[PDB]
Order: structure tokens, then sequence, then C-alpha cells
């Protein structure tokens, strides 16, 4: 898979959503650069106003596009699974809050890298941090924990994230994720490792839609 990561790739990112019945779509392009474990999108909401707060979505929103020290890469399992793909699976649990479900599906279209994803969101508070929209539009660093999950010929995946509410308090966010390969080909198994991660949202002065400029950095440690 290594070979594909080598340069600069467009990506592709398409979620349909329905939280608490609220239904909303998500189109993201931008492109990844592995090398560097950089990843650089804009996402817009198409169906008009985004019904939950953006950076509750940036976790769902490549992790093939981590840069995997040379001394890691044995440990690699995201561009491994290229590019015929990987499925990647999530339970994000808001505190005192609804949960999300999500179901994507990571893998080349021709050139392009595309993160294609359904998000079901129940149990959420119309009064809540995240229907009620009281979330600072930002984002903290953190690390994201990695496991091998061999029944399965995938990994386990296991972090928390923390949202920073306007009152100053904080919105958690865990999450379990489970990612297999999309064929019956061969990927690389990893022993426990974490990915150092960071993001910064910021707006297009431009844009009119309701939307996300997205720059984000993730590096494989731990070994």
């Amino acid at each position: 898979g290594e070979e594909l990561f080598t340069g600069v790739v467009p990506i592709l990112v398409e979620l349909d959503g329905d939280v608490n019945g609220h239904k909303f779509s998500v189109s993201g392009e931008g492109e990844g650069d592995a090398t560097y474990g950089k990843l650089t999108l804009k996402f817009i909401c198409t169906t008009g106003k985004l019904p939950v707060p953006w950076p509750t979505l940036v976790t769902t929103f490549v992790q093939c596009f981590s840069r995997y020290p040379d001394h890691m890469k044995r440990h690699d399992f995201f561009k491994s699974a290229m590019p015929e793909g990987y499925v990647q699976e999530r339970t994000i649990f808001f505190k005192d809050d609804g949960n999300y479900k999500t179901r994507a599906e990571v893998k080349f279209e021709g050139d392009t890298l595309v993160n294609r994803i359904e998000l079901k969101g129940i149990d959420f508070k119309e009064d809540g941090n995240i229907l009620g929209h009281k979330l600072e539009y930002n984002y903290n660093s953190g690390n994201v924990y990695i496991m091998a999950d061999k029944q399965k010929n995938g990994i386990k995946v296991n972090f928390k994230i923390r949202h920073n509410i306007e009152d100053g308090s904080v919105q958690l966010a865990d999450h379990y994720q489970q990612n297999t390969p999309i064929g019956d080909g061969p990927v690389l198994l990893p022993d426990n490792h974490y990915l150092s991660c960071q993001s910064a949202l910021s707006k297009d002065p431009n844009e009119k839609r309701d939307h996300m400029v997205l720059l984000e950095f993730v590096t494989a440690a731990g070994i």
C-alpha cells in the first residue's frame, strides 16, 4: 500500500447522516500527504445547515494518511489494506448525551482516496451541547490507541475526544472503533501503538454554505 501514498493524494469524503431524526449530508474534498502526516480538507453541508456541531464530525470524516515512521511501517494497517480498502465502524458515546453509530468504507476510486460513511445518532438531548450547538469551533490534540484484533484480521481502536463547551467545560466523546480489510486480501497487523494527532478548524470567508476547513497532522508513535 505504501507506494500509493508516496505523494499527494486527492481525497473525497461523503457522509449521509441522521441525528435524532435530523437528516443531513456532507461532501468533503482535499488531499492527503502521508509522507508528512498531513491532511487538508474542506467540508460542505450540502443539505443546508449542519444540525450538529462540526467538530463533532472530525473523527468521522482516513488514517491511511497518518505518517508511519520508517521503523513502524510494519505496523501500518491502514495503508496495507489499500487499494481494495477497509471498513471502519464506530460508536462514539457523548457523555450525558446521545451516541453516534458510523459505518464507512475507505478505499481508492482510481486515483482518489474515498471515504463513504453512514452516520446514525440517537439519544441526543434536544437541549444538549450537541443538538443545542454548545461546542466551541475548535479542536484539541490527543492520542489514538491502536491495537491488533486477530479474530477479525483487523485492528481495534480506542480514544477519547474532548470537545470544549462554550461555558469553559468539556464534552467528552468516547470512541470505540473497528477496522477490517474490505478484501480477502492480506493486511499488516500492528503491535500496540498510538497515533499522535492535532487539528485546526477554520473558515472560508467566501464560502456562504455551512462548512468546515480542516488542517490536520498525525504521526504514529509508541514504538
